[PDB]
């Protein structure tokens, strides 16, 4: 009784990797954006971003697998070849990544009612939730760079955003 | 005038890049600790270390780079295909990680002393310091294991380990 | 037994005649700042910097000379001539000086280490991690040049620069 | 209309120089007091005092040029290049100093009401008093080696006087 | 990997010989402070330095010995057969010693560089940072001597250096 | 009247070098239990009786000299050559070195008595007290190597007496 699927356990373990693979990506895009961009705040956003993915985001997988029998995966592959144009592009570039996300989510949710998965389907609403919080994040941030053409402006609002305490919303926080 | 070492540079990323892998693994490593070998502290110190690991260690190196003309490199490959047969061997495999570590460290230092870079044989005081302080706190543990045969009660030893308020050595904390 | 180093004596008095002669001109910089570029934030940020120079960077070599035997020289001669023609060009000088104060501090180092003086290599440590992160802080200065037209923008952020209760990096601080 | 006194530019520009100069050389004197006479209450003392001939002398010089249209020069030109034979003598040298002070601010005050420049004369009303008030500092450590042939006493007394915590006189303070 | 050095190993355990036998020396040396030339403050001082130098300086050896594999060892012959004669002839003896201890100091710092041993570069720059704030401290105290000609007051002198609540210099400290 | 007895000074020159030595070694069985026995617990319980006897057992002896026209004298040798196999016997080493401690200050509270020496009775009834007092203590860490063979339960038990604030039986306290 209560084995666990197999097919919930490979889709949680790309997602591990996933998020493992994010995080480095993100934590380069943050010296870009401080280092290349001149745009430390921005940089600070993506690095709490990093952290995030490989922090919360990975742990609760291998917590999830703890508790049900799953086995963990560990097989990472990330390069950074190419960076980005600006900072415009780089966010866009960060917002394109979390809309991914989302897709991946809700596949995973998909396939949880398929395999009659019911604490999967639980698990992954922290998952489904957070796809879009995240993205609401980076949208907030792209659309800095569509209303000013002067980067330290952008600067001055980025850094509102990463240094008011956080704030949770009823459903989506 | 004070054109960066394109040498020290090479070292550091591959440096940033063993630490970033380092993490991966202990993060797999802390979950079969709690998972398979029924020790959960145990769990918790290496997950600590993976933290440190893919924290501060990386974000130093990333940091330095941004004040010196460093290109920072991200290119990371990591899969844990097998794992060590029980928790004293799960140990002392960190343990012989950490070993590298300095040795790895040594060799930078040697070698910003031959490029006279001395901006980056300050930087590296730091890891050579953490080299040992890292190995004296997994030695701390491996030493457990060869003095009792209850996991249990090294897992209560384990504990107060990480639960205790950290306190900094005068010279290697 | 421990006689003092001369050659170390003399690239020591000759580091504490460059700090006196940079401060008083960081002195006539940050009155040009604010007189006639319109910027007094900026002008405080220079200000602070002459004040570093004339301070700490001075009196460390006078109490290690108190301490070892070695003989401290006062022999200044400074004249400001000209000045820079804008603000991003007055701290874009600013740089070139930090620079060469990164470049003077390696050269001690290295000297002590060719004579043995390890107490001088010693005392040279802080000023290898301070020409780095009096450069850096310059840096994040002329980077808003860089970032904004608008010279009251640029004021704002390094009000915040200034005001901020100073912070000091594990490392570099 | 209120067109700036070039000759009061000029005088009050010699007196910046006096007091950068003068802050220099007392700053090398508190060096000697503490170094080669044994005396480090003494240097404390005459610290103090080049802090304040670098410190608000200066400024509110710069200040004021700020506020009128006057402009600031820097020309600095000092060595030391003999110093006095024990501690007795170098302090009776910073008050005959001291006394040229006075006599170089009696002259701004009188070249004001020359030129009927009552912002100036104002102005200088403050340095007017510190010269008394600097002189009578300075002449209470002059008493002391009239008052006793024991270096140690000498000292315990300047130690008191430098570590009271500083009132201020109704008129001279 | 990592072997430790055999040299280094040597030079430290006639460190901590020495800091042991010194510590005892200094401790009859207070005694005799106190007892023959009735200066119960100069004991103290005197017996503050024993107590530094059989605590921390020996202890962080044997610390680091722990940590890398290195032997300790100990051989100790002491025997005090003759005291100075009096108290000024004590305190430079004192001296004396604490400048050899800076000698001995570059010695091990110099053999940590040739053995490419920078974990015991990084340890002795404790050791070379104290061997100069130890002289400092006893250099106070010498320079007494020759400023009174009555113990009493320098015995005064040497109350408020013991007995004030222990400041770090940013360097030497 | 009120002479010194010389045969009680030698007694308490005898017992002097006795507390010295004892310290010495302490301290060696302190490392060697922390390092080469993996008891760090013991090894700091053999360290604050390594404290014990280089401190107050010692300076009482040359306060009391101070006192009463008793001489000092420091002749110290000492040497480890052999270490004991195991914990075990480390402690029961140390147990056998307070046993004789206590036999030592039989001897010196009989010959006061014999030379009518009140106050070296009065003294020496603290080193009494001791005796006892200190055997107790390591007598307490004997048991537990006959009480448990696992070292890990030993050293927590350990932990709680050296950690236990201390408290001071009213007769042997
Ligand atoms: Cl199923
Ligand atoms: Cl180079
Ligand atoms: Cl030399
Ligand atoms: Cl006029
Ligand atoms: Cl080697
Ligand atoms: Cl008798
Ligand atoms: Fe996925
Ligand atoms: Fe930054
Ligand atoms: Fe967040
Ligand atoms: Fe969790
Ligand atoms: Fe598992
Ligand atoms: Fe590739
Ligand atoms: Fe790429
Ligand atoms: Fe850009
Ligand atoms: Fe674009
Ligand atoms: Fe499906
Ligand atoms: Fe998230
Ligand atoms: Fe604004
Ligand atoms: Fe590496
Ligand atoms: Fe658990
Ligand atoms: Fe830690
Ligand atoms: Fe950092
Ligand atoms: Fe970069
Ligand atoms: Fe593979
Ligand atoms: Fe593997
Ligand atoms: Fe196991
Ligand atoms: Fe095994
Ligand atoms: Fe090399
Ligand atoms: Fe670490
Ligand atoms: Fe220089
Ligand atoms: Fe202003
Ligand atoms: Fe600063
Ligand atoms: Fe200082
Ligand atoms: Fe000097
Ligand atoms: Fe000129
Ligand atoms: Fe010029
Ligand atoms: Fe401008
Ligand atoms: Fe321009
Ligand atoms: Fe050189
Ligand atoms: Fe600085
Ligand atoms: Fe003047
Ligand atoms: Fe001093
Ligand atoms: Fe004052
Ligand atoms: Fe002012
Ligand atoms: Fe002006
Ligand atoms: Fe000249
Ligand atoms: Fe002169
Ligand atoms: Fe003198
Ligand atoms: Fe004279
Ligand atoms: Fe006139
Ligand atoms: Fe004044
Ligand atoms: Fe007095
Ligand atoms: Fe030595
Ligand atoms: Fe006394
Ligand atoms: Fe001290
Ligand atoms: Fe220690
Ligand atoms: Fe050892
Ligand atoms: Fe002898
Ligand atoms: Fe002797
Ligand atoms: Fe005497
Ligand atoms: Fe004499
Ligand atoms: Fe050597
Ligand atoms: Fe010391
Ligand atoms: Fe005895
Ligand atoms: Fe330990
Ligand atoms: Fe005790
Ligand atoms: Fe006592
Ligand atoms: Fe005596
Ligand atoms: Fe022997
Ligand atoms: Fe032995
Ligand atoms: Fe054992
Ligand atoms: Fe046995
Ligand atoms: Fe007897
Ligand atoms: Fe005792
Ligand atoms: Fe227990
Ligand atoms: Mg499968
Ligand atoms: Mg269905
Ligand atoms: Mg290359
Ligand atoms: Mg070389
Ligand atoms: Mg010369
Ligand atoms: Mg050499
Ligand atoms: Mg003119
Ligand atoms: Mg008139
Ligand atoms: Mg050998
Ligand atoms: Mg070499
Ligand atoms: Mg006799
Ligand atoms: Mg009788």
């Amino acid at each position: 009784i209560m084995q666990k699927s197999n097919k919930i356990n490979d889709a949680l373990n790309q997602h591990y990797k996933l998020n493992v693979e994010l995080g480095l990506v993100y934590a380069h895009y943050a010296h870009v954006a401080d280092d290349e961009f001149d745009m430390p705040y921005l940089g600070k956003f993506i690095q709490h971003l990093s952290e995030d993915k490989l922090g919360v985001h990975k742990e609760y997988i291998s917590d999830y697998f703890k508790r049900n029998g799953m086995k963990l995966k560990t097989d990472v592959s990330v390069a950074v070849k190419s960076i980005p144009s600006d900072a415009k592009a780089l966010i866009q570039e960060v917002y394109a990544r979390e809309n991914e996300v989302r897709d991946h989510v809700k596949a995973i949710a998909k396939l949880a009612l398929a395999e009659d998965d019911y604490e999967s389907f639980y698990f992954i609403q922290w998952y489904v939730r957070d796809g879009l919080k995240d993205l609401t994040e980076v949208d907030d941030v792209v659309k800095l760079f569509n209303s000013s053409n002067d980067k330290l402006i952008i600067e001055e609002t980025i850094k509102e955003m990463v240094e008011k305490e956080e704030s949770e919303h009823e459903i989506w926080g």
